[PDB]
């Protein structure tokens, strides 16, 4: 049922970067089925932060660009999403380029506004659980963290994005519960992440 759920509930290209990832680093989709939907569930929220667009001016799409980039144009660059490899070539570059502090950890987005990394968290349990979980390892790095029922938190009470942006993912992450829901998919979904 929840694999079902996943490929008809989000896109294909999220989807295909969740499989994708799930092949990688050794997990079987068809055990590990709710862990497929929060994969699913954190790309489509950083890519949703980002404000990434997927097809470009021209009306193609560009999957591509995450593992072999062009330039490197806009306020937030991702780095969630892209080959391992990938990510870290583009950290180092944007170090580089902005003199920014090179982190530890591999985080989901550069914000060229604020000068600084972010690292995206999204929970199914009380919001300061999971920060409070990455917080006390990240030690530099803005951390944010988003819960299906709508509450945030986020360094310094700084939620970067403004009202009308985090409340599109706010949406999102209330109608994926909600379907969920709606399946008898979210109890288990919930459960599963202690
Ligand atoms: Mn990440
Ligand atoms: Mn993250």
């Amino acid at each position: 049922a929840m694999e079902d759920f996943v490929r008809q509930c989000f896109n294909p290209m999220i989807v295909e970067l969740a499989e994708k990832a799930m092949k990688e680093y050794g997990e079987d989709l068809k055990i590990e089925t709710n862990k497929f939907a929060a994969i699913c569930t954190h790309l489509e929220v950083c890519f949703m932060y980002s404000d990434f667009h997927f097809i470009n001016e021209q009306g193609e799409s560009i999957v591509v660009e995450l593992d072999d980039p062009n330039a490197l144009k806009h306020r937030f660059e991702i780095i969630e999403g892209r080959d391992r490899t990938m990510a870290w070539t583009v950290v180092n570059s944007i170090c580089n380029t902005t003199g920014a502090e090179k982190p530890k950890f591999l985080p989901d987005l550069y914000d060229y506004k604020e000068n600084r990394f972010i690292e995206i968290g999204v929970t199914r349990r009380e919001v300061h659980i999971y920060y409070l979980e990455k917080a006390n390892k990240i030690k530099s790095t803005h951390i944010h963290i988003f819960s299906f029922t709508g509450e945030e938190m986020a360094t310094k009470a700084d939620y970067t994005l403004d009202e009308e942006s985090r409340a599109r993912i706010k949406t999102r992450l209330f109608t994926i519960r909600q379907e969920m829901a709606n399946r008898g998919l979210w109890d288990s979904f919930r459960q599963s992440e202690r």
